Order: structure tokens, then C-alpha cells, then sequence
């Protein structure tokens, strides 16, 4: 049963993010973020014009948060903070007292009970007073970042040991390639995207070193980032199909990893190259690709603790070019489909693959040189429900193919936590989407949380350290 068992120092637990659950949008000093702006200007980007003015209202129900993280057995609780919560005007002349009680409240409430936080500091809820400098594709930033983060560290600091800087700037930057999509929604694919990447790796090597600088020796935590990858897999078994499979990694997961992980640092060479090809060819003078100095590559490269990973799902891909130029998708020179073949969810874009997660992590492995991976999410939607027997399946999949990645490929996976905690609001699909392993009904003003057999099957894995035997196959 070794293959079944979680190595004894292995970090179990449940994750969410502060816009979508906790509510209080403008409650005692909050300033406005962009997803604040984009549910309330633009409802027609959201299912049911849903907003997070409520959520879970975490914000005053917090305590209940950590009492069913307290039956549920987590080790750790990943949770996001606000930067307008803390920060309103987004730079640091104003600290909101409010915001700082509140997660200190939070932090002690789950020491108190045993759980350890695990902490991101920007989860897609941008100040739009930043925003208005044109939010990420702007430098700018890089210094905001890092003098939001001195105040997290300065007050939580001493208590919170496991920081993320950023989650999924691979999706956020996407809020710079659509008009109608993730926040703040503007049409720049190819461009804006790009230049929001460039600022966030910036942001990121920033929060690094003014950790070690400011606060390392005496705090003693670590300091990772949490990127998400899909697995690709090659539609046919060809040396094309392979290269094109490659591409989707590097354009994907490397184009965040590969400035910070690798030794060399920089971009990718194939993002880099496809990129300066393409827009040569369409007669900029300049690629639309932005270039790091010799001196910005050395001290990005390096800048990592741990390395969060979220994954969810696969793609099959194969050789060719699509998309609309120019955009990411474009220039990563791969045509990517599903398999009909793959179970679904309530969610387009995730299918059930679980060995995909596997081939994930040794692709991650291999790459990367081993570094320490923390799983900081994977999940499953489906639309309503507590007998959610999917996603029961999708976490007894996906943990033990983890756990063949650990024990038979020797990939030094250190922790994971599940998406999400409980139902929440999910973005441009509100309240449709149910990825929680507690149900939370949005009808009750008291929004209680209730367990799904997901969060039953999840409690006997985290209290026996094992998969049961019933879920092997
Ligand atoms: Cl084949
Ligand atoms: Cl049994
Ligand atoms: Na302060």
C-alpha cells in the first residue's frame, strides 16, 4: 500500500480566493477592484449577471470557514487577501486597519485550530486605481507590487510561512486579450497580454528579494508562485504532433517558469523565436514579444522557494497553427482539441484526465530540475448536489495518480490543496459552476456551508493518510 500513502511531512488541505468569498465589497474602507467594476458595469459578462458583492460572505463568516477546515482534517488553508481590502487606494499611503484586522483575525482563527495559512497575495483582484494606469501591461506595477507585499509580510509575516506571489497570471493576463472576458476586460491579445506577463515576472522577482532583504531571517517561511498547466498530449504519436505539445508547455507554464526556475532564466527560446518571426512578418519593427536585459534575467532567475502548480485537466495537440494574429494562441504553433472520449464536468474547458497529471508532473520534473511542487488546486465542477460521486472520482483519480508521480517517479511533490473549500463565485459563470467540496446555499443570507460526500471522502483520505481502499484500482 505504499503507493497509497501520503509521505508523512505531505501538506493536505483546501484553497479558495478573497473575491470569490468574502463579500463585503465595500464594507469599512474596501476600495474597488476591477472585478468589482466588471460585475457591476458589464453583468452582461457574467452568468445570471452574477456579482461577488455577497459571495460566501467569508468576510463575516470566516470562523465558519475555519470550522469545517477544522472537521474537514486540513493541514494548510490557502486563501487569497484583498489588495484593496488592505491597500484601497492600491499604492501604500493608505493601510485600511479594517483589512488588516480581518485576515489577522482569519490567521489566528486557524492557528487556533491547527490549520496552517498558506497565503496569495494577488488573486486577479487588481485596485482599479491601478487599473487606471492601465493596470498590469504597465511596469509600473512591478514597484506597486512590491510595496503591497512589504505590508503583508510586515503584518502577517510572523505567522504565515508559505506565500504564493501571483495565481494564474497565465489566466489573468488574459483579461488583457478579450473585451468581454476576465477582468478588466480589454482587447490587447498578442500585445497587452504579453506586457501584463512581463510586468507580473517582474512583480514576482520584486516580492523575492525584498523577502530576503526584509524579512527572511527573521520570518523563516517560503515564497513560491502558482501557475496552472493543462497537460498536452499528442493527437497522433508524431515527432510534429511532440513538437507541438512542447510548444504548448513552453508557451504555457514556461513562459512564467522558465525566467524563474531554470538556471539559464529568460523566456523560452521558442516563445522568444515564434514570436520575433511572427511579428517580423506582420511588419512591426518590433516584436511584440518584451525582451528582459542580461541583468533583469539574472535577477529574475532563481527567485523560488517552491513551485505552485494548479492543474485541472488535458488537451491532445497537434502540429499547425490557429487563432487569430496576433495572440498567444497563435504564435504557440499547436491546434489543441479534446477527446470526446474524456468524462466531463460543468465546466467547457475541463475535461476528466487524470493521467494527464501524471505526465504533468514528471514533464515538470524533468524541465525544472525536481523542484518542490505544491498542488495548490485541483477540482471538479458540476452544476448542484451533495451525492457529487464525479467529483469524488475526479480527487480519487487525480490523488493517486499524484501519488504514483511521488512514489514511482520520484517527483517531490510537498503538499496539495483541493478547489475549492466550498462553492463560490467562479468568475464570468457566477454561481453556475459548483467546484466546492462544502454546497453553500446563495439563498440564504446566512450562506451555510454543508458537506458534499466529496468533503466526507476528502476528510477519511486526509485523517488515515491513505486512499481507501474501496477508490484503488
Ligand atoms: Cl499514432
Ligand atoms: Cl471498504
Ligand atoms: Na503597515
Amino acid at each position: 500500500d505504499t503507493v497509497y500513502t501520503f509521505p508523512d511531512e505531505f501538506k493536505l488541505g483546501a484553497a479558495t480566493a478573497s473575491y470569490q468569498i468574502e463579500g463585503a465589497w465595500d464594507e469599512n474602507g474596501k476600495g474597488p477592484n476591477i472585478w468589482d467594476t466588471l460585475t457591476h458595469e458589464h453583468p452582461d459578462y457574467v452568468v445570471d449577471g452574477a456579482t461577488g458583492d455577497i459571495a460566501d460572505d467569508s468576510y463575516h463568516l470566516y470562523k465558519e470557514d475555519v470550522k469545517i477546515l477544522k472537521e474537514l482534517g486540513a493541514q494548510v488553508y490557502r486563501f487569497s487577501i484583498s489588495w484593496a481590502r488592505v491597500l484601497p487606494e492600491g499604492h501604500d499611503n493608505i493601510v485600511n486597519q479594517d483589512g488588516i484586522d480581518y485576515y489577522n483575525n482569519l490567521i489566528n482563527e486557524l492557528l487556533a485550530n491547527g490549520i496552517e495559512p498558506m497565503v496569495t497575495m494577488y488573486h486577479w483582484d487588481l485596485p482599479q486605481a491601478l487599473q487606471d494606469l492601465g493596470g498590469w501591461p504597465n511596469l509600473v506595477l512591478a514597484k506597486y507590487s512590491e510595496n503591497y507585499a512589504r505590508v503583508l509580510f510586515k503584518n502577517f509575516g510572523d505567522r504565515v510561512k508559505l506565500w504564493l506571489t501571483f495565481n494564474e497570471p497565465l489566466t489573468f493576463m488574459d483579461g488583457y486579450a478579450s473585451e468581454i472576458g476576465m477582468a478588466p476586460s480589454i482587447n490587447t491579445p498578442g500585445i497587452g497580454d504579453y506586457l501584463a506577463a512581463h510586468t507580473v515576472i517582474h512583480a514576482h522577482a520584486r516580492i523575492y528579494h525584498l523577502y530576503d532583504q526584509e524579512f527572511r531571517a527573521e520570518q523563516g517561511g517560503k515564497v513560491g508562485i502558482s501557475l496552472n498547466i493543462n497537460w498536452c498530449e499528442p493527437a497522433t504519436n508524431s515527432a510534429e504532433d511532440r513538437a507541438s505539445c512542447e510548444n504548448y508547455q513552453q508557451f504555457n507554464l514556461g513562459l512564467y517558469a522558465h525566467p524563474i526556475f531554470t538556471e539559464e532564466g529568460d523566456y523560452p527560446a521558442v516563445l522568444k523565436d515564434r514570436v520575433s518571426r511572427n511579428s517580423a512578418d506582420e511588419g512591426y519593427t518590433d516584436s511584440r514579444l518584451p525582451q528582459f536585459t542580461a541583468e533583469e534575467v539574472e535577477y529574475i532567475r532563481g527567485t523560488h522557494d517552491f513551485l505552485g502548480i494548479n492543474f485541472y485537466t488535458a488537451l491532445l495537440g497537434k502540429s499547425g497553427v490557429e487563432g487569430y494574429e496576433p495572440s498567444r494562441y497563435r504564435d504557440s504553433g499547436v491546434i489543441l482539441t479534446q477527446d470526446a472520449a474524456w468524462p466531463i464536468s460543468a465546466s467547457s474547458w475541463l475535461k476528466v484526465v487524470p493521467w494527464g497529471f501524471r505526465k504533468e508532473l514528471n514533464w515538470i520534473k524533468n524541465e525544472y530540475n525536481n523542484p518542490p511542487v505544491f498542488i495548490t488546486e485541483n477540482g471538479f465542477s458540476d452544476y448542484g448536489g451533495l451525492n457529487d460521486t464525479g467529483r469524488v472520482h475526479y480527487y480519487t483519480e487525480h490523488l493517486k495518480e499524484m501519488l504514483k508521480a511521488i512514489h514511482e517517479d520520484g517527483v517531490n511533490v510537498i503538499g496539495y490543496t483541493a478547489w475549492s473549500l466550498m462553492d463560490n463565485f467562479e468568475w464570468l459563470r457566477g454561481y453556475s459552476e459548483k467546484f466546492g467540496i462544502y454546497a453553500v446555499d446563495f439563498e440564504d443570507p446566512a450562506r451555510p456551508r454543508i458537506p458534499k460526500e466529496s468533503a466526507k471522502v476528502l476528510a477519511e483520505i486526509m485523517n488515515t493518510r491513505k486512499i481507501p481502499e474501496r477508490f484503488r484500482d
